[PDB]
């Protein structure tokens, strides 16, 4: 188990444009195309991202390319953020994956907003952080995924992703 396998479980794989739980156009392994309500806008973003006229469908190789790019971007976002980097640097490797997962889902800015949870993580107050993380729109909107990520922060193991 590693961050790529973890996010492939949480996001799935779809080779056609789809809407996520917020109703936004995505493709592949949780790649956000646009927040705009227009499917035409989303097709245009896709063709721009892939470099060809896709007509809304990509191959598995294309999905995995976007995914590699997106994981790299999430990591870079953490390291260039002054609120996230110190937390990341304090964490063990498994808990680092959990933080990358959150940034992949919500973005660098959204996670940097979890001020109190971040402080608790930096202090290694795992049970207190777990409770605080669950008091969120995030948890209420995507509770099964939030629970897996929170369990990962609580325990520092991959147990939530085992048996899946
Ligand atoms: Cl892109
Ligand atoms: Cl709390
Ligand atoms: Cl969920
Ligand atoms: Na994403």
């Amino acid at each position: 188990m590693n961050i790529f396998e973890m996010l492939r479980i949480d996001e799935g794989l779809r080779l056609k444009i789809y809407k996520d739980t917020e109703g936004y156009y995505h493709i592949g392994i949780g790649h956000l195309l646009t927040k705009s309500p227009s499917l035409n806008a989303a097709k245009s973003e896709l063709d721009k991202a892939i470099g060809r006229n896709t007509n809304g469908v990509i191959t598995k190789d294309e999905a995995e390319k976007l995914f590699n790019q997106d994981v790299d971007a999430a990591v870079r976002g953490i390291l260039r953020n002054a609120k996230l980097k110190p937390v990341y640097d304090s964490l063990d490797a498994v808990r680092r994956a959990a933080l990358i997962n959150m940034v992949f889902q919500m973005g660098e800015t959204g996670v940097a907003g979890f001020t109190n949870s971040l402080r608790m993580l930096q202090q290694k107050r795992w049970d207190e952080a777990a409770v605080n993380l669950a008091k969120s729109r995030w948890y209420n909107q995507t509770p099964n995924r939030a629970k897996r990520v929170i369990t990962t922060f609580r325990t520092g193991t991959w147990d939530a992703y085992k048996n899946l």
